[PDB]
């Protein structure tokens, strides 16, 4: 809300992993991750075996917008969180993919504040990579993103 895209609209196309059985049941799912709420947050799997790395991300935002930066809430508190390394992904079509910045995983009680490219997105993915050092343990709050709100929708020339 306000500078911060309102994540309500927002929907995961894909994800590689998520936790709805370990969590118990309405949490560690994917979709907390941009649910927008401290208290719930995403996990990767682990009860009975985690899915195989890199883990991917796909978050529809529902309009275009122009990404400035990313914020990660994480956990920190009573977590472990054996994240490295995090990469941001965004696309126009959903189909070409540009990466708006690879930064560290700082696991803390903190929002992380990733300055990243500056581009236009309507879809927006987070790679947890097998190259960082990341292991099969995630555990992150929130995902929320600072933009600029696009519009291809010209009432007066679209009815």
């Amino acid at each position: 809300m306000g500078t911060t895209i309102s994540k309500s609209g927002w929907e995961v196309l894909s994800f590689t992993t998520q936790e709805a059985s370990g969590e118990g049941a309405g949490n560690g799912l994917a979709k907390c991750l941009i649910d927008g709420d401290t208290e719930t947050f995403w996990h990767a799997k682990w009860q009975g075996g985690s899915d195989p790395l890199p883990y991917d991300i796909v978050i529809d935002m529902k309009q275009n917008i122009q990404i400035a930066q990313v914020e990660l809430l994480p956990r920190g508190r009573g977590s472990n969180n054996p994240i490295k390394v995090v990469e941001f992904a965004a696309s126009e079509d959903n189909v070409n993919w540009t990466p708006i910045g690879r930064f560290g995983f700082t696991n803390q009680d903190a929002a992380l504040e990733y300055y990243v490219k500056s581009i236009k997105a309507r879809y927006i993915r987070l790679t947890i990579p097998d190259d960082g050092g990341n292991s099969t343990v995630a555990a992150i709050r929130e995902l929320d993103v600072k933009g600029t709100i696009i519009n291809l929708e010209h009432h007066h020339h679209h009815h």
